[PDB]
């Protein structure tokens, strides 16, 4: 209804960040919360068990709403599924207040079958309710007739806002992604651009489309492709994945593309510079510089106060830009 | 002299099954809504023939995934298992086509894209037909185009060669070759695996990046397929039976033609016959290896929209191997 573009400048307005926060949960960060819950009388648990929207996702509800011990005993062919569902729930629910976005990269959510695909409807489900702004950051490429797949499990089944997807095969997949002909419906993505990967540069900057570099070759190609679509008529966009840690091409493509999106990984973990990312990214309408944190808010054991710190450099950089 | 199944790499797999065999007929696996919906009512209305077949074969016993349900009859699971309906006739869809083809099969490429769009049921069924086709010792390949960073990839390896114990998968180095290192190889349990990566594909704007981007003088695709196997040499994989190989499509006659020129040795993987009109003859003739399973020719709609696909697969098997003796 409203659009991606639209939503990302309603909520930007809201909370005054572009804070993307990552929820990548691995089977350690899995097993460390269910220890911990444990050992702690599922003090956290107990929290998610009090939030309202709970309430309302699709998959195995009332699995989720029963008290731990009692599914420990009686539901234990549950138990991963219960305490995967809850860390994300718990997550979300004690860093929402920071996020304009929340990312959720589908690779975290693969590896152990179906049950980790069932966690990541509820969290989609659970974000949806909470109107919170969405991105699967799935990397799709394909053929149009099987990328067509793609886009009803993301838009669909998830009712994802966006994704990320991979255009090297070419850039007529974004009809067949960010498009549905029979429904008239519209859809968001950003494409790969510049990665965070330490040797990004082989394929991105070594190739070049005469004295252009293969990276703003892609960009371009892209900004091409949602033109001819008119997804910004439509509320929704085509932008870039820059990563955090690609200063040069971060303030390329922000000075030769004034007003594209931009989804900047990189920060944290892969120790990207907050300053400098945010500072050659800058746009006044800040939602077209989405700084994602994934690993240094859900490894952290605070990470309340983790997605606050980098909620209070983000306004304070925003400050000194604008 | 031998060794039981699974317990080998896909190098020699692939060379004892082409022996076996003798032909390069990669079965696409893809099975779209439709052909679910079609297989239902067609077995409903021939009081479920395919399936009961299905349900006499020794392997179906070994499944991961709710054999409790897969195995009820096919009235049962109509009248008193109404929400496992889908999950019971997408599986056996599978299975049958499975059934019907693997003989001819050199190795079958399964989609991942055609079953995730239901959520959590279809990875269920892909993981059953992982299953099956372990047990009945099928080359696999899990057509998934995987590409991130390294943290986040490990989990695609877990995913593809230890959750379905599939034999290789198909990969975007786009993002940087050095992903291959934590999808081929797990230096954790000293593990090799094998991977296609994407070099020419078969979507009409292919040319868009894969072509009009180069170094000097040499078009991305050949960097690319030479990177990649700058790191099959790095990672040593051949000496453990594994590779590294690549995605050339069908209709990509000239490209095909170069690769097979300047890498002699390599394993082509070539999708684009059938449902996109890929010229069969000239891309056998490009892209010929005497070793045949180093180009694989992926028919997958084809086969599997045909309403008699044992036959449709017995058409092309010959075909292939009529153009093969040619050579
Ligand atoms: N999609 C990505 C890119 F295109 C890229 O160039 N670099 C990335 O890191 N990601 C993803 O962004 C997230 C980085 O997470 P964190 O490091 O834990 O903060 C992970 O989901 C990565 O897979
Ligand atoms: N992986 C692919 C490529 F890299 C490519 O360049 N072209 C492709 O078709 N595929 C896949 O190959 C299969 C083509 O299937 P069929 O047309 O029904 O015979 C599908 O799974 C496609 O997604």
């Amino acid at each position: 209804s409203m659009g991606f573009k639209v939503k990302l400048e309603k909520r930007r307005n809201a909370i005054n960040t572009c804070l993307c926060i990552g929820l990548d949960p691995d089977e350690k960060d899995i097993e460390n919360f269910m220890k911990n819950e444990k050992e702690n009388n599922y003090n956290n648990i107990k929290k998610n068990l009090k939030e309202k929207y709970i309430n309302n996702v699709s998959i195995k509800k009332d699995i989720l709403l029963k008290a731990p011990d009692n599914i420990i005993r009686e539901e234990k062919s549950e138990e991963f599924f219960y305490f995967f569902n809850h860390f994300c729930f718990y997550i979300i629910n004690e860093t929402n207040k920071y996020a304009l976005t929340f990312k959720m990269n589908f690779a975290f959510y693969i590896p152990y079958g179906s049950v980790g695909i069932d966690v990541l409807k509820n969290v989609f489900d659970y974000l949806y309710e909470l109107n919170i702004p969405t991105i699967l950051d799935m990397k799709i490429n394909d053929i149009g007739n099987t990328v067509k797949n793609y886009r009803k499990f993301i838009f669909e089944y998830l009712k994802s806002d966006s994704c990320t997807v991979n255009i090297y095969m070419g850039t007529n997949m974004l009809k067949d992604i960010c498009y549905d002909e029979e429904k008239n419906k519209y859809y968001s993505a950003f494409v790969l651009v510049k990665t965070t990967n330490p040797d990004s540069a082989i394929f991105q900057k070594n190739l070049s489309l005469d004295n252009k570099q293969a990276y703003v070759i892609m960009a371009q190609e892209a900004l091409n492709m949602s033109s001819y679509l008119n997804l910004e008529q439509n509320n929704e966009f085509i932008g870039f994945v820059v990563g955090a840690n690609s200063y040069d091409e971060m303030n390329y493509i922000r000075t030769y593309f004034p007003n594209c999106y931009i989804l900047s990984p990189g920060i944290g973990a892969q120790n990207g510079d907050l300053h400098k990312t945010l500072t050659n990214g800058y746009h006044k309408s800040y939602e077209k510089i989405l700084i994602n944190i994934g690993r240094a808010i859900t490894k952290n054991p605070y990470p309340q106060k983790a997605a606050q710190m980098y909620y209070d450099q983000i306004n304070a950089i925003l400050k000194q830009n604008m």
